């Protein structure tokens, strides 16, 4: 299971991601609302970018399912994870159009950047392992994380972790990691992009924390 | 109303798409059941294609929404379509192995790629001009010639025309058209793209007819 | 710097669309100094658009080398084709009476337009070794064409079918067309895999040939 | 033109980047060798990849007297630059091979998948603004210590710097602002690309000042 040891050589970064206080604080329930705000507009370009991303990597797919597959998921991010970014950001107070006027930081830019050059330049199942870790590791902090919520008295963040916890979200990181699998690439020659997008996971986080 | 003028303008060719053999004798009933299968053939690998091409175009929509029609647009070929030629094929005894095994003629590798082609370096309103006459001259198609339908004795070819009758496809055209027609630009700096797209539906369709 | 392997599966399997290309009546009629110079002319309008855009399927190809010195030879020949290509070019259009701006000016036909589209398209989207494939065609049947007819030229009367002819009769053009077998036979993709890119373009090649020779 | 009020927004970001000490150490010859060893390792993978940047940029010129700037500048940048770097290299002691293994930091693979996908996926001239910072910053980082050198006792210091101070540089630098001032584009919607890559300029001289 290629993905797995991904996972394993990626842990020392990953370990960083699942400990981080952000992350710790949101499950919690400590996280301060101003934190969250400002995580919350800052998705929006992380969104963006990455339903992009998905089409680049659909339109360059060996098969015709890999296709659908990044097809139906890049679709269902300016659709489906979209309406729920809408909700959440109504329950803030804030907007589609705060959130379109909000200005993406460094690691966002950047980390968006990555993606979709890798996406338009690289192999299929190499701009693959570069999505892996954004869906992957927020699956694992939810499940790491999840039991906090009972004492979370915050509304707003146990509906935002909930989609992470559902079966459909995680049924959609098992299939991710079973195209990996299935492709017939080695390991060692799929880590540099699975391990640029961990390290720039880790340094989003971080900067929502900080706030800059 | 640009979009009006574009097909104003295309006339000429379009007028020869609406009377030709292969169309016609579709929707009368006449068509040779080999015709159909080879045309068939050629189809399911140009909606591939055609699915990666809106792809494409959504990866570099300049605002959010223009991505969400095109991937959506894409997506929703990709249901609509595509889900309705799987049946056509084993109705016919073919499969989808078949079909992805079916050499593309010269037409069908010319017209896919000048579209993918188009939607990789282009303008984004510039690659839906050019994916516009697919949608629309098979509507408009149906349009002319879904009368015959009640006489035709051929239930494969009925099915196939049934998605072209439906609202739920003319739908699908009217985005396009209002995409465009929204977009700022004009006719003129429109219709070369409109022009080759045009042209290459009526050669598609002289390709079919042929088996070559 | 030389070749052997894949290259060679890919032409003995194109033998039968390349045979049609080597033998086409417009390239043995103009090393023999028998085209129609109207015929040239056409050509020579039609070459405009596909110099660019094979400049562009060059630089796409750049782009996503696997290595660094793969790149520079994709960059290298991109710069040629619109640096010393295009002075040949633009060379040979000033004996014939015409102009750069004349060949901008001339509208592209459906082969040309669809075969650089095929070639964009490949090398925005394709592997690199899989854009070499579809690129190979044109580079090497030229110099096939040229080492068949090419002793027609010495009984040829007319200057610029001779002047257009010596670059592909060259040692530099016979080496440009090794070190990229060079690149395909080091590649280690397997033939059946290379082939339909070969083969397209193998196929646009003849027909580019054809609507020349009738005008459109 | 254009140019010009990209300029002045970016004053902000462009002062701190002209005064910045790695810049003002090394016209002086007060910077510390390992440093500039260190820079110049880090050049490969600026130089390569503004390469691949470059050839995206030319693959999709308005003009064809565009596509020849963008080709030559690349294939500038993979010739003559190259031989330029590596002799800057063996005076220091490092070879080709040291820099393509030097492994590029954070900033370095930012801003290089910024440019990529910037130029895989944007307009022409949105290119060109994205790239203009780079060739531009340097020509004025020259002329505002260039005095300095004179002073200079590092041989490698002024041979590096000598480029930016020629008559052929700044040239270069009026043609790439020629290019855009005649775009017909706005600087308002031209500065987004010009802004971010300058903010990039100023991380790299930082990394390369902390080693890190």
């Amino acid at each position: 299971g290629v993905t797995g040891e991904l996972r394993r050589r990626a842990d020392g970064i990953w370990q960083r991601i699942l400990a981080h206080p952000f992350v710790a604080e949101l499950y919690a329930g400590t996280l301060p609302m101003e934190k969250f705000k400002y995580y919350l507009l800052q998705d929006y370009n992380y969104l963006v970018n990455f339903a992009k991303a998905l089409s680049l990597a659909a339109s360059r797919a060996p098969s015709v399912d890999l296709m659908k597959t990044a097809l139906e998921l890049a679709y269902g991010t300016v659709t489906g994870e979209m309406a729920n970014y809408e909700a959440l950001l109504k329950e803030v107070g804030l907007s589609l159009r705060d959130a379109a006027e909000a200005e993406p930081n460094r690691v966002n830019v950047s980390y968006m950047a990555y993606l979709k050059s890798t996406c338009a330049l690289e192999g299929f199942y190499q701009c693959m392992a570069a999505l892996l870790p954004c869906f992957w590791s927020y699956a694992e902090i939810a499940e790491r994380h999840g039991g906090k919520l009972r004492e979370n008295p915050v509304h707003v963040y146990k509906k935002w972790a909930s989609v992470y916890l559902s079966p459909e979200y995680r049924g959609l990181v098992e299939r991710l990691r079973a195209v990996l699998d299935s492709s017939g690439l080695s390991a060692e020659e799929l880590w540099p992009y699975f391990k640029e997008a961990s390290l720039y996971e880790l340094e989003f986080w971080q900067a929502a924390y900080e706030g800059h």
